[PDB]
């Protein structure tokens, strides 16, 4: 709804820098309203459900299992990792690294999930081959978030990456075990309550994983919809704001509600 618009365009003038937006139909793939859905912005933590994507791809094909443990140490640790942190004497298995990439914000848990599949070259493989031409995974945790002006290194498109979703989802690239493993994990996502949740109306369902990267980068995507199931794909990113963190949280909330309300 054009309404939405209003506010996404409102948020764009209010940060002072672009604002990208698409909201997706999740069964049959229509773009129901967009904004700057062509335009390269930085993907920060939200990459992080696509490399499970590929990981899970991986399970699925053999390569890959859920309860194998990896070893790693102190070395290995870089900023913001709160689970991983606090397992360096035993480990982590690829579900429960998985889980602390989605879920909470862990920088080594995605780290080493990256070695996992062969790195951020071979994400970018795995998207190319199921049909995403645009998103690219360039660096590792912590650089991919820079967010360089004009740099097309760890972006996305708006459009490229709710389609990406769509098919991860719902399509018949991860098996249905894998599907609903990837929007579980989402769906528990404990880091991004100021965001869409705090405007989803009681029974809604959301799965979704936020993102925060260097100059004023910020993003999220989810999967929500009413009565406990996801109808919708809603991709949202800005990059190039001065504005604090809670202004920007505020406006992703309110083209939430906005978008909430004209459903
Ligand atoms: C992704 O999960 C990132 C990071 C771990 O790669 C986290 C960081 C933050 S907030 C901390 C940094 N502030 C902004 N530069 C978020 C978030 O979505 O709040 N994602």
């Amino acid at each position: 709804h054009p309404e939405t618009l209003v506010k996404v365009k409102d948020a764009e003038d209010q940060l002072g820098a672009r604002v990208g937006y698409i909201e997706l139909d999740l069964n049959s793939g229509k773009i129901l309203e967009s904004f700057r859905p062509e335009e390269r912005f930085p993907m920060m933590s939200t990459f992080k459900v696509l490399l499970c994507g590929a990981v899970l791809s991986r399970i699925d094909a053999g390569q890959e299992q859920l309860g194998r443990r990896i070893h790693y140490s102190q070395n290995d640790l870089v900023e913001y990792s709160p689970v991983t942190e606090k397992h360096l004497t035993d480990g982590m298995t690829v579900r429960e690294l998985c889980s602390a990439a989605i879920t909470m914000s862990d920088n080594t848990a995605a780290n080493l999930l990256l070695t996992t599949i062969g790195g951020p070259k071979e994400l970018t493989a795995f998207l190319h081959n199921m049909g995403d031409h645009v998103t690219r995974l360039d660096r590792w945790e912590p650089e991919l978030n820079e967010a360089i002006p004009n740099d097309e290194r760890d972006t996305t498109m708006p459009v490229a990456m709710a389609t990406t979703l769509r098919k991860l989802l719902t399509g018949e690239l991860l098996t249905l075990a894998s599907r609903q493993q990837l929007i579980d994990w989402m769906e528990a996502d404990k880091v991004a309550g100021p965001l869409l949740r705090s405007a989803l109306p009681a029974g809604w369902f959301i799965a979704d994983k936020s993102g925060a990267g260097e100059r004023g980068s910020r993003g999220i995507i989810a999967a929500l919809g009413p009565d406990g199931k996801p109808s919708r794909i809603v991709v949202i990113y800005t990059t190039g704001s001065q504005a604090t963190m809670d202004e920007r949280n505020r406006q992703i909330a309110e083209i939430g509600a906005s978008l909430i309300k004209h459903w």
